[PDB]
């Protein structure tokens, strides 16, 4: 038999292994030779594994790069101008890697140049709460200030927004063991902690959803034409750059001013966590001084796309997506999620080779530049989003299989919760202590979900990856999946490295091969399944919980409730008829005449097109590339998925706003959106004539 | 047999002549009793004629009306403030009607309310280049002025934005007989010709595409958060009134200051048209006053929506739509469309009570409050837009029949031409001297086209009626045909009456008769064709004539074009690209398997999403709800259509921007764009994988 268990069954541990190692030998930054040549690699072997087309497809976005003979770094420096401590110019290379070149040093990739100097603040993790302490509470004010933060939290490009707004005239980030080195464990190459020279690469953009800073709204193909620097979308206007715990340490320990408010403030170094402004007295006439020259250069990227034609339905498209770029040799990021994909090619290659076909096309990508920005995804999106958006049924997204070793992570669309269920119920765990038991088993033991008894978490998509054109921009389905902890150390830093996966992650590949047959897994449904594998149900639950919510944030405000008769009612009825006409809709497509391929066709129509409906048009208030009204990143953490964001950022710190007649107005107004839109979803599942 | 000929064979003239009479003893203003009891009428009758269902969708708009106890109207007051000249209350009304009751007066609907006073600039036609000529060549300036243009070229909103952009501080409209009477045709109730005392009324709205002034981009529902007014869109910001022949050449035959600068400034009347400011020197003392005091409500409007199920595809709508609002009686218009609907359901609801169905479903309109803005189609359309975007195979609008008794008239996208052409063909004349002779033979012979020899004159669309948010919005493929002339006097007066039409348009309702069958035709293929009856190879060959015209306008500039590297190769490759693409698809729906449903319906769909995939989500500059890249309405003339209206506009005036560089920046902006979505739009008739 051609079925799931086959396509399952030809996936091997081994064979990922085996891709994961050849990924990783060597750096591939987006823009750069070696990635151009692992595209060709990719999409030869793609074509060998069996796929009907392989083509490669590029444009010319912006990118950023470090100056190789003008380094960044940072000094404190004394009242004559002697720099008497600089940060280092590297990562330590590691073990056996230590003659291999065109390792990119750290660096905050689109930072403006520059060289200011002045006074540090300390702002903890640099959240907007972080913010409202320091200037609201503890009366600090960081204009012109120079601010160093520690890495995590939040995504550090809103970090970097949060600072500017603050008035800051730089950034310094850094990693903190408190947030980068767990208990009892040890430093790469002995362990999978970060060491104190280690550093985060990562970009720092606002981006939005937009892509290519430079094209907004079209691809960056042969012809685009671009905005100027000035106007480019999300490019931070301060200086900024990364380090490690070492070279932290040495620009925190002469910290003065005020203490810190309090100890969530206190990471894990051996120094006070002042705020300043500046340096306790003796040194307080001793500066910061950041010298950043890295430019932005308009460079050619290169995604590969892969088809494989569907014998019944061509013309629908399952998604298989997850980027091939890498800050460095991307052992985690993304390589371990690319080894996987690359092993789910193949075995649906054997399949097709005996002849077989999904019933509906699918499409496989290795993504370019996601690590500066989600470009090449979002590039290609804008290029082919008239094919997406009429005929996209699902995206499942494949960065780093891995984060931890010890359950299932989950993060989707409620459409595909029902199917992400069944599947895992098939799947042999691959836990200790639980040979024999099914995934759903030991996920849903280890990670419970809050609302359910003897049902696993599954979150709601953020961002900060490669789905948010489909899912946020385009509404198709989406889903991600990986293996989780109970972020990582290494990430983004020189010691992400096959050895760090096979030594201290995943020494059998048996995660990477769950996660492999979970994504697989979804791919395979999605695209063969007669009926589309989406439960227009558990939409109706969690909108009804997403409403509870925001009506609950809202009645922290009674009073102004009653003065602007804010009311929830348009929402929560909205929700009510989406549960009943979902209900309706779910017995007919049981009760529905199977032979009939039209009324198949209409009601596989509707259910592609219900994440479809949740989009705006005009998108959310001044993004208009977030346009799903349901699911937005958050306007504090792009990693975060927020619901109902256009209401809950209308509400978000109204008690501060000087015109409250105006702020609960688009409280209502963002009110009367979403009941709009909820109703109006729920009307594409009613009968259709 | 059930086929088209016996839907065309049970079409009757007399029908539509009763329609035509029970649809026009009374007035049916938008917001008014009337017009609500005669949507419930249209409702009961078409329930009665078949259809399965029949609806009543209402909204709360945004509507204007004079005040009945205050009436607007315009003096001639001397130095000391008497008023020694008034324009007329109300239009006289014709022979049997002086007893009618709420005959709305003639009145400009949204005026804002004041009373101006001070010198007339007479402004020709209020076109762009007539203020052009008047600022740049005459150096007369409007500013603090009372602009005086006369009715007709171009719409009337329009005039009334230009004259504000002025800094006129009112506009009078009139109609000049040059414009409104025909030479040697006697006034109404004697012949078809505007008398002295007769007035157009109509809104003087910029909206742009958006609908309700208070609700862009979401449905006027019950619970809708409304913008204030000052924020509302489209409103103008001078008052504004329109008078008849007799009380204008009161206005003008004391005007002094410059001369007119030619003949193209003189109408038919017996004064000189200087344009001013001001009278000649004895009267120079005298000045004009306005008094408006008409106001703008939110009032509830009600379209009537009909269904007919498909038998086969029932998800995919084919609409006939067109108003029932009217200014006063709506002899013509609409009521002379709406009865030729009226006809076509009765027609369709024959044929399903005798067992047919159409194969997709057929959706009905009758809406309302067309005269204030396109609003009830809009609303609608803004409520139902996921279905309308996912299921729209085509609208086909059904305004006013006839406005001449000459030829046939058609507007529509190139996907209708070869339809259009193929149905003419089966059709019989009406005319005089073409006895036995098709529909195509008549309107070829009287109307051919400019480009082919053996072909006749197809428009593109324009606006200025209910298909733009099908259109120019959502993309939906669009159509209208009525009987025309070699606009018509009696526009918007009182005097268009049932007789009007009976006495002097189409006593046999041979042409209202034709017009039902063009239109039913269209609908019936539309909704009954298997492969939709629409043709791609016909796009190809009007995006080149538009490329080519587009071009051209650019090239009068080619020193800038050299400068600035202002290159149209792009566009030209995109526009041959879909030549070849759309030629091969055309030769794969010949070709391809006619047995297979699935193959059947995925080529429908790439038929139906054609004119979808000239939609840019991001609209137009500042006209977000006009999103089609190929056609807008003209930003100079509402009526009329541009193409390439992007690049069109970048290139307007050109020679006259301060920046030269921004301007032809812009101008390389918009090509890009253009050939951008030249190309996605081929791409989606490219086999699908
Ligand atoms: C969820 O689904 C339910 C239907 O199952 C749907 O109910 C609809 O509610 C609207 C109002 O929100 C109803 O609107 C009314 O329609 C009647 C005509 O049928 C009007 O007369 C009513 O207007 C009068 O009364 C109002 C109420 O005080 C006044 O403000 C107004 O000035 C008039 O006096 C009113 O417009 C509608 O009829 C029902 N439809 C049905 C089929 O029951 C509900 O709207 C859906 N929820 C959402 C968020 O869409
Ligand atoms: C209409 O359809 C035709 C195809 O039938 C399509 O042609 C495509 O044109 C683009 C360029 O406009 C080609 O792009 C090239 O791709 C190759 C890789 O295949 C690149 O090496 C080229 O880049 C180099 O050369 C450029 C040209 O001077 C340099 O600017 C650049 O820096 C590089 O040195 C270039 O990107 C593309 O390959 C073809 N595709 C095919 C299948 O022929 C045309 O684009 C379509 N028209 C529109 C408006 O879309
Ligand atoms: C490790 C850490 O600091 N975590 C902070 C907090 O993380 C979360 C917080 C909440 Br609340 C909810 C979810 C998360 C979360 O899922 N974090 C994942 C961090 C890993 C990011 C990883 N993506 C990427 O590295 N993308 C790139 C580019 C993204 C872009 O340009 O938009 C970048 O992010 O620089 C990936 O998705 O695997
Ligand atoms: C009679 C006249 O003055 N004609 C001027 C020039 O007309 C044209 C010029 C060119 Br160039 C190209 C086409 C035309 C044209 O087709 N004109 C038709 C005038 C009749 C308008 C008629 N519509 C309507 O009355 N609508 C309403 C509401 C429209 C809105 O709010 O958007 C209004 O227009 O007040 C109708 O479509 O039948
Ligand atoms: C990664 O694997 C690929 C393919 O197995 C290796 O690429 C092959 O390299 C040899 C040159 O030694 C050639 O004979 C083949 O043409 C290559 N094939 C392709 C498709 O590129 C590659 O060398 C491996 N990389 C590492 C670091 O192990
Ligand atoms: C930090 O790095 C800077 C730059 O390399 C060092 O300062 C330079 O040192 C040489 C003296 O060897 C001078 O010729 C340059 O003028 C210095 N440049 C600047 C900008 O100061 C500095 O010595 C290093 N500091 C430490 C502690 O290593
Ligand atoms: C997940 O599995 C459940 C249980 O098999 C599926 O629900 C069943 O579906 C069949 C076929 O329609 C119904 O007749 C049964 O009544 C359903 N059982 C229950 C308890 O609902 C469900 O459809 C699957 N989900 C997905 C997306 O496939
Ligand atoms: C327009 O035609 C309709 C229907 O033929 C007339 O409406 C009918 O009016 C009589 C009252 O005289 C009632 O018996 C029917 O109930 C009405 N039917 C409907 C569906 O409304 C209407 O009177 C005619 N109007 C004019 C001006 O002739
Ligand atoms: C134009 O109409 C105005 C307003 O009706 C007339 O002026 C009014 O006339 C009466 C005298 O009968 C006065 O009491 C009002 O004070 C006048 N109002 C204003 C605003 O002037 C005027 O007489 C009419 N002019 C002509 C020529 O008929
Ligand atoms: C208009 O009529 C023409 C002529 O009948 C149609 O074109 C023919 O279509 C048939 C069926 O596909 C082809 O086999 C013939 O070769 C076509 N003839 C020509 C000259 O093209 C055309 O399809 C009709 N247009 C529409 C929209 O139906
Ligand atoms: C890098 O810095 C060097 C040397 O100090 C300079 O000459 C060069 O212009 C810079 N390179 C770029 C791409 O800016
Ligand atoms: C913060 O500091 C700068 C001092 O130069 C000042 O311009 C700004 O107003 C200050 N803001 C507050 C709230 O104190
Ligand atoms: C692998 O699993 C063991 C057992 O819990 C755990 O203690 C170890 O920390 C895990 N490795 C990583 C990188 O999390
Ligand atoms: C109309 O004018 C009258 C009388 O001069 C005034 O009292 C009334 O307020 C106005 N009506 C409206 C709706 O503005
Ligand atoms: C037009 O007239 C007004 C006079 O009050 C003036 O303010 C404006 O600048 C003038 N413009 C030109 C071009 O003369
Ligand atoms: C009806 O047709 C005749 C014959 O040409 C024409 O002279 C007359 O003007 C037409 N009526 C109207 C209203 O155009
Ligand atoms: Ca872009
Ligand atoms: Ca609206
Ligand atoms: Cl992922
Ligand atoms: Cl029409
Ligand atoms: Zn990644
Ligand atoms: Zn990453
Ligand atoms: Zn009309
Ligand atoms: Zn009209």
């Amino acid at each position: 038999k051609h079925n799931m268990k086959a396509f399952l069954d030809e996936l091997k541990a081994e064979n990922i292994k085996k891709f994961l190692y050849n990924f990783t030998q060597i750096p591939h930054l987006a823009g750069t030779e070696q990635n151009f040549q692992l595209a060709k690699q990719i999409q030869s072997q793609w074509k060998e594994f069996g796929l009907d087309s392989v083509e490669l497809a590029h444009y010319d976005v912006l990118l950023s790069y470090p100056n190789k003979t003008h380094p960044n770094y940072i000094s404190i420096i004394n009242e004559d101008g002697n720099e008497i401590f600089n940060t280092s110019l590297f990562e330590p290379p590691p073990p056996g890697y230590e003659n291999v070149s065109d390792i990119v040093p750290p660096f905050s990739a689109f930072s403006p140049q520059g060289m200011p100097e002045g006074d540090l603040v300390y702002v903890n993790y640099a959240r907007t709460e972080d913010f409202f302490k320091l200037e609201r509470d503890m009366k600090i004010n960081c204009s012109g200030k120079i601010v160093i933060a520690r890495y995590g939290k939040v995504f550090r490009g809103n970090k970097v927004k949060n600072a500017q707004l603050a008035g800051a005239k730089g950034v310094i980030l850094y990693s903190d063991p408190a947030d980068y080195f767990a208990p009892g464990v040890k430093s790469y190459p002995d362990g999978w902690n970060l060491p104190g020279g280690g550093v985060q690469r990562g970009n720092i953009l606002n981006l939005n959803g937009a892509g290519d800073p430079l094209t907004p709204g079209y691809p960056a193909n042969e012809y685009a034409y671009r905005r100027g620097i000035a106007e480019a979308v999300g490019l931070p206007s301060i200086p900024v750059h990364p380090i490690g715990y070492y070279d932290a340490q040495k620009l925190l320990e002469k910290m003065g001013g005020s203490a810190p408010p309090d100890s969530s403030w206190r990471g894990s170094l051996k120094v006070p966590y002042n705020v300043g402004p500046g340096f306790t007295g003796n040194f307080s006439t001793q500066k910061v001084k950041m010298h950043i020259h890295s430019t932005n250069e308009v460079t050619r990227i290169y995604n590969v796309i892969g088809t494989l034609r569907g014998a019944v339905e061509p013309d629908r498209y399952v998604i298989l997506g997850g980027h091939r770029d890498s800050w460095v040799f991307g052992g985690i990021d993304p390589q371990s999620g690319a080894a996987v994909v690359h092993e789910i090619v193949r075995s649906f290659g054997t399949l097709k080779k005996e002849g077989w076909r999904p019933r509906r096309t699918i499409l496989f990508a290795s993504w370019d530049a996601e690590e500066f920005g989600l470009l090449g995804s979002t590039e290609w999106a804008e290029e082919n989003s008239r094919l997406l958006q009429e005929r996209g049924v699902a995206y499942i997204n494949a960065d780093s299989s891995i984060e931890g070793n010890y359950t299932l992570r989950v993060d989707c669309t409620p459409l595909m919760y029902s199917l992400v269920h069944n599947l895992t119920k098939e799947l042999k765990s691959p836990d200790e202590g639980f040979e024999g038991k099914s995934l759903y088993e030991s996920w849903t033991k280890k990670s419970p979900s809050p609302e359910f008894s003897g049902m696993p978490r599954i979150s709601k998509l953020g961002s900060g990856n490669d789905f948010e054109v489909f899912f946020q921009r385009l509404g198709i389905a989406s889903g991600r999946a990986r293996y989780t902890k109970n972020g990582y150390p290494l990430y983004h830093s020189v010691y992400e490295t096959y050895e760090l996966v096979e030594k201290f992650y995943d020494p059998m590949f048996k995660y990477h091969l769950t996660v492999a047959q979970v994504r697989g897994g979804m791919v395979f449904e999605l695209a063969n399944s007669i009926v589309l594998p989406f439960d227009c149900r558990d939409y109706a639950v969690v909108l009804r919980k997403y409403a509870d919510k925001i009506y609950s944030i809202s009645m922290k405000h009674p009073q102004e409730m009653k003065t602007y008769s804010v009311s929830f009612d348009s929402l929560f009825s909205a929700v009510k008829n989406f549960t009943e006409i979902a209900s309706k809709f779910s017995e007919r497509l049981q009760d529905f005449d199977k032979s009939n391929p039209i009324v198949l066709r209409m009601m596989n129509d509707q259910l592609m097109f219900l994440e479809r409906a949740f989009i705006d048009p005009l998108g959310l208030p001044d993004r208009p590339f977030y346009r799903h009204v349901i699911y937005a990143p958050s306007s504090h953490n792009k990693y975060a998925g927020e619901s109902f964001p256009g209401i809950y950022d209308a509400l978000f710190d109204i008690e501060s706003k000087v015109d409250p007649s105006k702020a609960w107005g688009e409280v209502k107004r963002q009110i009367y959106v979403a009941a709009f839109t909820v109703q109006a979803a729920a009307e594409t599942l009613s009968e259709v004539a």
